[PDB]
């Protein structure tokens, strides 16, 4: 079998530990930094680092390619393997044994070109400017407005990211859904709307705010349209995985 | 009387208007910018403008010197009368028909010097940083601890700002309290902390992240002391003044 591996900076000397333990009943093709630009083909990505690492190596993935990460930093939702569990991975790849999920993107349009994110999008406000005046307009809907610091465009994945934060729910991230969360807004909106995955969403402000695409700036708009992409990843999981078991570790929600 | 009249950058114009009719029956001995610097004394300082203009205007107004706020449209905390009220206004002026009211300031000091605050002191991470942690230490306790964008330390009257927008507590102008409130902290910790305002509060972050002050961005700081200021402004509020129906009004809070 074919398998690239991607780690993260400070990371190389672990990628190189999986290297070699993977190397014994499979050919790794490439080893590289997560960081690195191109376009990475295999049957299967290995990335060590954590939800940034995955994110970054999601990106760089021909459509379709499976990955896999190990836990190279803390814990996320996006890891599949801490690295005391190599063995176990190793067997689970032996018999291609693993629940698949499927991570998909979302698109987004404005002047500053396309980007893509699996996460979030926000619009935000600088810190020295004014609130501002936000027009949400969903699919063929009349629209909804907030005077606010900004909105946040969320995908399940990203639900438990800064959306979180600010109030939106926990969702899981099977939902078909898109999540639309306005930042600190006037006459106390702070509640989420969740729309179905199918439908569009423009955004407005009434002047030119501040976009970030998944959590890095990327310059000014007064307008974006996002919707779902057909660009997704594919997230390997030992069958055990519990995704529940890292709402209550990581986010502290539900613990006993 | 010897009248000082202070106006937004835009406004030159209301206070144009304003500084015609008030010359009618008193003397106008200062025409200008509440953002222009200098010690301001007179019997009395009218601030034409918004909740903005008088807050920057409190900081010119001798220790002692009576305000009152106008504003252009619906009416603010801060503000007194409307811009069509003048017909009122001056008449009790003349027959000094007035609730008298004080409000203290906050005192905050850190590496870049000494501010002077009546709505609150922010620290804030950049739009392109991570979360940070923040240690608050109030009076002569131990600490409280969170991961997050950062804090707001609001007076009573900057409760109904910033803070209110990020989850906190309408809190009444006399009481005698501080607040507290993280901004978009994990663990689900939005929720405000009062304190009684004869405490003082130390905040300390991980790394130098940007101070606001009365929402104007002062610059970079890991370390700030807040307590209340013996300074104060006086506001003058014709009898008829009710600060609840503003919180109807302006907020939309409490609305039938």
């Amino acid at each position: 079998m074919k398998i690239a591996i991607l780690y993260r900076e400070e990371r190389e000397k672990e990628g190189e530990f999986l290297k070699e333990k993977i190397s014994k009943e499979h050919e790794v093709i490439e080893f590289g930094e997560a960081n690195a630009p191109g376009r990475v083909t295999a049957d299967l990505i290995v990335v060590v680092g954590g939800d940034g690492t995955v994110l970054k190596a999601a990106k760089k993935a021909a459509d379709g390619t499976p990955m896999v990460g190990f836990k190279a930093g803390r814990l996320g939702f996006l890891t599949s393997y801490t690295l005391d569990e190599i063995d176990r991975f190793l067997e689970d790849l032996r018999n291609w044994n693993f629940r698949e999920e499927t991570r998909w993107f979302i698109q987004i349009e404005s002047e500053l070109g396309n980007h893509l994110a699996l996460n979030d999008v926000t619009l935000e406000r600088d810190l020295s400017g004014k609130m501002v005046e936000i027009e949400v307009e969903v699919e063929h809907h009349s629209s909804m407005w907030f005077f606010a610091d900004g909105v946040v465009i969320s995908t399940p994945t990203g639900s438990t990211a800064y959306s979180l934060s600010i109030g939106g729910p926990i969702i899981f991230p099977e939902c078909e859904v898109l999540e639309i969360s306005p930042i600190a807004p006037q006459f106390f909106l702070t509640r989420s709307v969740v729309i179905p995955s199918n439908f569009k969403v423009v955004v407005e402000s009434q002047r030119d705010i501040n976009m970030l695409v998944d959590g890095v700036l990327t310059g000014k708009t007064k307008r974006i349209e996002v919707k779902k992409s057909r660009r997704y990843v594919r997230i390997l999981r030992p069958p055990e995985y519990d995704y529940v078991t890292v709402i209550r570790d990581k986010l502290g929600y539900g613990r006993r």
